[PDB]
């Protein structure tokens, strides 16, 4: 890492001061210094994303692609500078974290290809006599300056899923990075310099939650757009204005285990781990409740606390590490908290369940009664919930049992079965024979109850940064 | 002739609750009906019952859907004498244009008939990166939820159905809040929604002052609210909203370009800003208020537009001849008669009208409205309009522009280079080439950015915002 | 409501209007063999007057906005509701086709022009962004579709009103002229829809419909003022005519020998199961271009179904197609049915089995299946286009996949299991135009893309991929400099 | 250049004989020798297509697009081994030729682009009570083995626009060069030779018209697609049995230049030049007519006989070259016979007018009558014929006074005279504000009456390459 890190002020780097430190999640230690932003200079960023409107719409498709693709080649060359800042500021294990700069890759690549396809369309006007001689053309112009708030989790790809559209839509953006986590979004920022974008078209500016009130106010935003958590993101939108608001929140995520799956237990047991455990359950889609159908119960809470007991936790440097540190001591001793609850409550921890500072166990637990906090809040940590169901009507009506709704999963070869969830889940995506923490960077993306409002996944993100611009044409 | 009285719909059937809401003939200032008012607890009923008809809505199939709006437009053209009257009597709308509301509600209607059976799902090809071989993407539409209504006086008909149609194509239940002023309308769709096999709870129509409609904006059940109406209140209202998604159709101080080119075709040019800025006496969020000509034509468009607005006849609305009817109130009038003065008195000329008389605002045509004044950058809405002359495009364009607003403009050219500039950089909803920006289809995507809205209307693209994509992906192995 | 009784004599029509020309086409009931009327029989001076009015009407038809053909479309719905006893006794005689059925696909001739009349006004444009490189900077594309010009349509006997309507719609929605030559054993229902479209204010010369044999047929396939010829009958006439079209674009709706799955996990469903294999093994005798012809059915189902539909195919009700009893009405000649039974015997000499029906009485073939058919068999590779279907048994999957494909051609095929990785293979595995998962292949709602690859066709019909073949894109560039 | 190149047949080279000899088209010695396939390669390609359909079916399309990005690359690195080889054998000045490689490039991007996004669809089917509970998807897949003709003018980009179609869709093909100019299309062989595609998915094997009989009639291809003249075309069309057709032909394009123009008629007659004279007018959409308004008529001729006497014509490898020389001196007298045939009728050269060998001048005339074979056939040489016209429905009806409609352009600021020529003109394509020889190639590009059937452009090229393959589920 270097020393020293500047924020972007209207493209350029601006070593304003070196306020904020930023520590190696692991050790506790200080790894490096960035500058933090103050409303002065929140203020210029918007003021110069204003003046850089005029400019940017000007640029043809093309030379924003070639912008777009300038970033996947440098993210590429960077690929593993980028995955160790990610593992040092985020304690995520290195393998995830090359895991992230291959979707940041991915992400900005999307983008690439559909900067030079943005969906314009021609409407049929002449449905009655009165519209004879009409036609109508309609194409998409940016919404205007875009504020875009992302979270410690995913700092390179959550990131990219709104710099890259409003790169690809023509939207100055102002963006604030997770202090806990602000590297990648600077290291993008030093990219995205290099570029001839319009001196004002992007901003990068570190800033505590407590400071970062212009970035929901400020009426020269036409967009805010918000990924974190849903008590903060539902309180932005309060304040947010006459501003559009796009969020992408969390849950509790649920997969379901069918009745016909006895046959590939190990399969799922595997995908199960993967998304309860992933970057120690840090993740909006993470596997956080298991419903499994009472023929493969047995077998399968064996092989998942097998699964669960062998999955090294440690130093996320260590390429055997597949539990790291939570984001901090408070968050482990949070979720350490709902756990003591739902124990004392009756739950039996099943498999591992050891919490010192930081470092929480992959953890997998039965009994959790469903009033309880650890099985209705969002855990965002290493820990599992199992519980056992025989009518599938009453899998579907557990995963509804929640406040959230982002994804789910249920593996399963009933086509009934699948179709029925399809339908009844109230999530925006079902994931069929894997678990709900798959994604794919052009999919589209987000979440319906307290889950978010709204779509990303390239395309749709574009959609939500353009305004249609209707022509109509009358000819006599 | 009205019914004596009127009930609300709650739950899909008519309640005559009380005949607490006195709707008046906005000509003759005496009341010309009365109607069931709803308070609080109707209300939070209808959003229960709006909740426990998801899963029922939910569960017809599009073709359901479409025979439920077909049975509609059926009933519309049936009783169309019937609503074009009341519509004249509780809107003061001309006869012949409240026959264009009606026209306009069918047309509406049996647009959301055809999108019913063809909503939108998709396809996604997910295999772009080895990681993600095997997986397939397909997701459709879903309900968004209970959906809250909120219409105003003027196109009581029609923006109504703007909401309503789209629900019943989508499957959300809803519940609409008309205008006090202007309910019977909204009404008469809720007599003609009850005969249909809709589940009970899918619609309530509820007549309700603004300050006991607060449940409309705040109730957490509601999973959207739309609102039709004044710029002032619709930003409030979302303000207020909570989780819900929010969609505003807001009004404007629209403009009219006529360029250089335009002298062969100035008759018709005349015509429609005539139509554009006094139809309805300028009582449309679209209305023409800022008529903005090329020096060119501008001396022999002035004459005819002076004398093609002093030959509009104003009077009873009842009247086939009438053009220009009252004002939806005294107190309306007095507020641009009040702008129009402090215009003139700060160097004006009103050059055609100008007369106000009660309710009865004469078509009226000014020149020199300094660009810093009340009457040209609020929203008129009223029959008032501002001629300006220009000879740079651009600043013309820019003339447009110099506005809070953003919902539709209008460019009369031949020039092929012009209206692509007007495309590009007219900062509206739609831009109107060789007619009025008072002019709408009903399935056109139709909506304002700047202070004039947020998102669109028109049956597709409500439909849109009535829904949400839900995804399914398929992994194979 | 009332037992109506068709005119003596059908006039044809020549750019928009009856013409009386003569009475030389008798046809028959199907199933009296008596002759049921006569109609005008267009000879080869009066195609080259509706050739020559189709283009004449091209520039007049192109000038309609879109809400006018609407009205247009609307017009023939509403008179088809008001005619539909009518046209379905008028079906059942001339097509020998069971009055249910034909009522059916009255139904379906409803449906189809209803779905025209809404897609008349949703004609796809597009913009296209061309600024993909610096050579186009400032350059910008847009695209309508257009008619493709006139159009040559060119129906069979079995479904004589959808099939025929699979073309008219479509053609009235995108604003291209037409002439249809109808089966000459079945033109009352193209006359009747013919009357109801000159009731309509179409421009002079948008439509004709002309009987004609196919052997004084030639100019529907060869004349260089067609654009489009849209083929709706047998492969063997179907690929013929395409290699003498000429330039115009060719459009092949063909038969085959379709084949429908019933997996290991049916058990329960056995009864639905096996009553649309009867409706679509046995609907209209068989007399369909995707019934059901091959029925191959998983060893733990087998001898539960297999006894299933030997009771349904024995119940079935053969008889006078008048009779509302009757599902099996006459097959459409003697000689077919002679042909499909000659097949069938030759089978049985080849080991085969008869296990429910076989009898065959002049045109009335009775409801028939059979088991061990083998795969070499005509009874097996040919069109059947009768009452016979086959019964076969599987274990493995993917050797019922490669049985359905077994095959020249390539329509529909069904598939019921409530297995996903069944259904998901089947869909990527069968060469058809359309895979049906928990009904039989025989199923087709008229919005939906329709045809066949390899034998069975070359391209699709439902009204929107219609409308895309009988249209030609046109790109406008716009240069700003 | 090589001394010798191999045909591909299964995506290998293969020496097999040196029995075409490709000549300078300037110098008209031999410049290199190449294989030449008989009946028996053409068979084997055949069966190898056959062989290759379900291993290329089973490849995902991001393995598609990674090969695809493998051409792009190393069209890249061989650019101006790729531009020389065109000039040689094509006799094309070597800018032009450099136009045609970055027209590859292009072409191939957009392809890779398209082939992670083939178009799928959900269709609802509940439209009638018979139908309630089924629902429509549809996926589109690869309608087969394709045959490829491509022609002499463009041998790389009209080659390209077949064959990176085939490789996005997943179609296996056997790709005919012109034996006048097949260099390129081997490039572009053992480029792809060098990707991971399954044996048989391609062959490129060059063959005389008259040993190509199997190209048309085999009916193991279940698509032929031609790009050539207008009289082979269409009698290819007759021989191809049951395969579709798709043909890519020529015609007379015609450039209306509208009373309004006079302003900036130095653009307008920079573009003639250019769409008329460009590679020696061997292009299907040149500019043959010229149709110009009365009012700037006296200009614009004026302006233009100075810019045609201004073209300097030599040897294409001279970067001052704009005219090179024909293809053949048989094609040159065949363009001169009808140039003397219409000055015998009363037609007069205003500039140009001389032809040594292959070198034909850049030539106009005026007078030339509408029934001369120089004003209904197609020229494809350095020839541009100017009339005059004072009512735009005549100048419409002038452009479509034809056999052809590939494409025209139309230089006006008047509104509705482009919204009439949109309207109005029959053909696949309208230029408004520059010649109808402008083409991008991700655009819809084909022609209608004697010019085409079907269109070119990578997504419309995909279409006509892929059948429709519809699930229809029923849910009770
Ligand atoms: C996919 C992945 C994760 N999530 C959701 O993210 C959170 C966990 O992330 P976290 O950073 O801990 O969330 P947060 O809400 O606390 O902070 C997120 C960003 O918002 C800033 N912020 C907080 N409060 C404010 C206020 N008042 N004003 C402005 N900005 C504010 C934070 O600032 P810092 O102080 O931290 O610098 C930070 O930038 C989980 O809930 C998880 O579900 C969502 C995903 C998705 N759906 O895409
Ligand atoms: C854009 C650019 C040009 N054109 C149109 O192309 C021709 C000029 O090209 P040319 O090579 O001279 O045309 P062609 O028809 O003579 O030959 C083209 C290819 O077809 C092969 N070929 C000819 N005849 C047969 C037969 N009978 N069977 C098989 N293959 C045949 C030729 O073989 P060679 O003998 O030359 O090797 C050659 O491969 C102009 O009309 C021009 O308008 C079209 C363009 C477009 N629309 O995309
Ligand atoms: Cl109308
Ligand atoms: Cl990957
Ligand atoms: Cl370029
Ligand atoms: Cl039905």
């Amino acid at each position: 890492l270097k020393e020293t890190y500047p924020y972007y002020l209207a493209n350029e780097a601006v070593y304003a001061n070196a306020e904020l430190e930023v520590t190696d999640k692991y050790t506790g230690k200080v790894a490096t210094r960035v500058a933090l932003a103050d409303a002065s200079a929140i203020d210029a960023a918007i003021a110069a994303a204003v003046g850089a409107q005029k400019p940017l719409r000007a640029l043809p498709a093309f030379r924003r692609q070639a912008i777009l693709e300038h970033c996947v080649a440098r993210f590429r060359e960077r690929f593993d500078e980028l995955a160790q800042a990610l593992c040092i500021e985020a304690g995520k294990p290195i393998n995830d974290s090359k895991g992230e700069v291959t979707r940041l890759i991915d992400t900005f690549r999307v983008a690439a290809e559909e900067s030079v396809r943005i969906e314009g369309g021609l409407v049929n006007l002449e449905i009655s006599p009165r519209a004879q001689g009409y036609s109508g053309y309609y194409k998409r112009v940016p919404i205007g300056p875009c504020s875009f708030i992302s979270p410690f989790n995913f700092p390179l790809n959550l990131a990219a899923h709104k710099v890259a559209p409003a790169l690809a839509a023509g939207c100055p953006f102002v963006l604030k990075p997770a202090s806990r986590t602000p590297i990648g979004a600077l290291i993008i920022g030093e990219v995205l310099a290099e570029t001839d974008l319009p001196k004002g078209a992007f901003s990068i500016l570190p800033a505590h939650r407590d400071g970062a009130d212009l970035f929901t106010t400020d009426e020269r935003f036409k967009l805010l757009s918000f990924t974190g958590s849903p008590t903060v993101g539902w309180e932005l939108k309060k304040k947010a204005g006459k501003k559009k608001v796009v969020l992408e929140l969390g849950g509790n995520a649920a997969a379901i285990v069918d009745a016909d799956q006895r046959e590939v237990l190990d399969y799922v047991v595997e995908r199960l781990a993967f998304g309860a455990y992933y970057q120690s359950g840090q993740s909006c889609i993470g596997v956080q409740r298991i419903i499994a159908h009472a023929d493969v119960y047995d077998a399968l809470r064996e092989k998942l606390i097998a699964k669960t007991r062998s999955l090294k936790m440690g130093d996320p440097k260590d390429p055997a590490t597949f539990v790291g540190p939570m984001i901090s001591e408070s968050e482990a001793r949070r979720l350490a908290g709902w756990m003591e609850a739902a124990v004392a409550a009756g739950a039996k921890i099943v498999a591992g369940g050891k919490v010192d500072g930081a470092m929480f166990e992959a953890t997998l637990l039965e009994g959790v009664g469903r009033d309880q906090d650890l099985y209705r809040k969002e855990a965002f940590g290493p820990v599992a919930l199992l519980e056992r169901f025989s009518d599938f009507d009453d899998a579907l009506a557990r995963v509804n049992d929640s406040d959230f709704g982002l994804q789910a999963g249920v593996f399963t070869d009933s086509l009934s079965h699948a179709q029925r969830a399809w339908d009844e889940l109230e999530v925006g995506g079902v994931v069929i024979n894997d678990v709900p923490s798959f994604r794919v960077d052009n999919m589209p993306y987000g979440g319906v109850k307290d889950s978010g409002l709204g779509r990303e996944g390239i395309r749709y993100a574009i959609e939500d940064m353009t305004e249609l611009r209707l022509m109509v044409v009358r000819r006599r």
